[PDB]
């Protein structure tokens, strides 16, 4: 379903990101002059990523939410591959925090809207398996989307768990890590992680190498959030943080958490740390 000729419909604009499979360019939509995100792969300088690259189109083309970075497309042009996005110009949740720290109305809120993207996932039988503040995007009005679905797996009627080592280390279920049959309630243990990475402003460990990490994660009890928090934000981080994924909540269940209930408010308000991200970057 792929298609052709992506500078008949997009203009490319400059840089503004990269990881070393290829590069991410902001971009214009000539048909509507909407802003668009694009991500162009040389197939050539990756080989064993090809398999993950044609996941993970085939993930965001099959997903309908506005919880989820919406797909424009995918281009074929010579030897290059064009990924096309909505541009979410608020930049990212850990973007968010490098000014300081939140507080827990804030933290809620985003919690809230990611619980939003999983639900939505998990109704659709996929994992994200790299849930973390990085991989939350924001737009510049404070709509809150999940990103980056490089590892997501899909489950399906004739296979009801997963099994690959996918994930980012800090962030990981410790079944994920076992190779164990997992599946979404994976993503529930990354989110308790990245609720003490949105209150911490760090994941638990983070100061040590990841693959030290890779062992003391499923052995070490599970982290909790410490220090002066409210009593509803720690139950939700603890009942995300079991070691035994049929004991965690589903994200439907945690939308209706205390502590979802009682702080967050709407996303509009999420500008106010787009403000500070804004002033702090231009002033470093
Ligand atoms: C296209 O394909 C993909 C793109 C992405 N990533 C992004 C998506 C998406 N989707 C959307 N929007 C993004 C916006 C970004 O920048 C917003 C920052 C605001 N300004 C930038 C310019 N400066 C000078 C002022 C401040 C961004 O930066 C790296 C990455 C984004 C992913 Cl994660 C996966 C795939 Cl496959």
């Amino acid at each position: 379903n792929l298609k052709a000729d992506p500078e008949e419909l997009f203009t490319k604009l400059e840089k503004i990101g990269k990881g070393s499979f290829g590069e991410v360019f902001k971009g214009i939509d000539n048909r509507t002059q909407k802003v668009v995100a694009i991500k162009i792969i040389d197939l050539e300088e990756a080989e064993d990523e090809i398999e993950d690259i044609q996941q993970e189109i085939t993930v965001l083309s099959q997903c309908d939410s506005p919880y989820v970075t919406k797909y424009y497309g995918s281009y074929l042009k010579d030897t290059k591959l064009w990924i096309i996005m909505e541009y979410l110009g608020g930049g990212s949740a850990l973007d968010l925090l490098e000014p300081g720290p939140l507080d827990e109305t804030q933290i809620a809120t985003i919690l809230r809207e990611i619980l939003k993207g999983l639900d939505y996932l998990h109704s659709e039988k996929k994992i994200h398996r790299d849930i973390k503040a990085a991989n939350v995007l924001l737009s510049e009005h404070g709509e809150v989307k999940l990103a980056d679905f490089g590892v997501a797996g899909q489950l399906t009627d004739t296979q009801i768990k997963r099994n690959t080592f996918v994930g980012t280390p800090f962030w990981m279920a410790p079944e994920v890590i076992k190779q164990s049959a997992y599946d979404s309630k994976a993503d529930i243990w990354s989110l308790g992680i990245t609720a003490i990475e949105l209150a911490r402003g760090e994941p638990p460990h983070s100061e040590l190498h990841p693959m030290k990490v890779l062992f003391l994660i499923p052995k070490n009890n599970p982290p909790t959030l410490e220090g002066n928090y409210s009593k509803p934000l720690k139950e939700f981080v603890e009942a995300c943080l079991n070691k035994e994924p049929s004991f965690r909540p589903t994200a439907k269940e945690l939308l209706k958490h205390k502590f979802i209930l009682r702080n967050a408010k709407k996303t509009s308000y999420l500008t106010e740390l787009i403000d500070r991200y804004k002033r702090w970057k231009a002033e470093q």
